[PDB]
């Protein structure tokens, strides 16, 4: 039942994201290995690294979502920058290990709850990111599933300062078109599954917040975020 356009979008949208991820796992060699002040600061860098390698999978994923390079250069700063957090977490989510209660970056970076403490993150934004990985979890989200959640995800028209907000949500529904009928077609006994995929985007608008108090907290014991991320996230 699906049409020629949304299979044409999805298997776009898992091919790109397997090539940008086939880049990524290509830099893990740069990344500062994962272990004291020096080892602290040691698991600090690693993590903000890996975040790095994160902030330009999603930069290059974006570039080819259909839409995305028809916005203005402003909206598609405006609405990159808000989703990259929510992103991360929807690919920590997708390396959640329920076995092992472990998040698996890069293919052989393993951690747990304590190791993200270890990294210099607080337990008021771990426990919520690991709760959103056991619910989506429990989702069992496919490649197309992912794929199609980060575009619906990009394509926000609330972000703060998008110029064009109806524009960006009329990018938006063509994807979300696609994931109503992938996921009728896939699990037609199922009807509740795909709301609850949509109410994860819900879950994380709270996670962003709950973000930002984390990097607030890292001001206040001024642990430097590099760059990149600093231009991002630091108000
Ligand atoms: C490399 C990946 C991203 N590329 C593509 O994935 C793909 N799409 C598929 C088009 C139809 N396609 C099919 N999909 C689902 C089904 C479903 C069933 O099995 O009944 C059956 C078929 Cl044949 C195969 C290839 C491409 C393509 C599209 C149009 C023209 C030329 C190439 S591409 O190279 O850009
Ligand atoms: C603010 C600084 C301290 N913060 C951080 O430094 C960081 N680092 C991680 C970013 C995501 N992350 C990733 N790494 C590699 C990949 C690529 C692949 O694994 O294939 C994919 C991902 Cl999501 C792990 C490191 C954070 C984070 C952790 C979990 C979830 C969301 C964000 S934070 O914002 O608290
Ligand atoms: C606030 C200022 C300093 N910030 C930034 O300047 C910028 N850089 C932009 C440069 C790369 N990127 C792109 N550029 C051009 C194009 C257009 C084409 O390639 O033809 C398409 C894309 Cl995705 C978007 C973000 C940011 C950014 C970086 C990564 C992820 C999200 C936001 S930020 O918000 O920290």
């Amino acid at each position: 039942q699906l049409t020629a356009a949304q299979e044409l979008m999805i298997q776009q949208l898992v091919a790109a994201q397997l090539q940008c991820n086939k880049r990524s796992f290509s830099d893990q060699p740069k990344v500062t290995p994962w272990p004291s002040r020096d080892a602290r600061q040691q698991r600090f860098a690693h993590f903000t690294e890996l975040a790095i390698i994160s902030v330009q999978e999603i930069v290059d994923f974006a570039k080819q979502v259909p839409g995305f390079l028809q916005l203005g250069r402003e909206d598609q700063i405006a609405l990159l920058k808000a989703s990259t957090i929510e992103i991360m977490l929807l690919e920590t989510a997708r390396r959640y290990n329920h076995e092992t209660e472990c998040i698996t970056f890069l293919k052989d970076f393993t951690y747990s709850k304590d190791d993200f403490h270890r990294a210099g993150l607080q337990v008021e934004f771990i426990n919520p990111i690991f709760e959103f990985s056991r619910a989506m979890r429990r989702l069992g989200l496919d490649d197309a599933e992912y794929a199609l959640l980060i575009a619906i995800n990009i394509f926000s028209a609330d972000r703060p300062n998008v110029q064009e907000p109806g524009r960006v949500e009329a990018l938006q529904q063509p994807y979300v078109e696609a994931l109503l009928s992938y996921t009728r077609i896939k699990r037609p006994q199922d009807q509740l599954r795909f709301p609850r995929m949509l109410m994860k985007l819900v879950s994380l608008r709270t996670l962003s917040s709950v973000h930002s108090e984390q990097v607030f907290a890292l001001r206040l014991q001024d642990k430097k975020l590099p760059p990149l991320l600093s231009e991002i996230w630091d108000v």
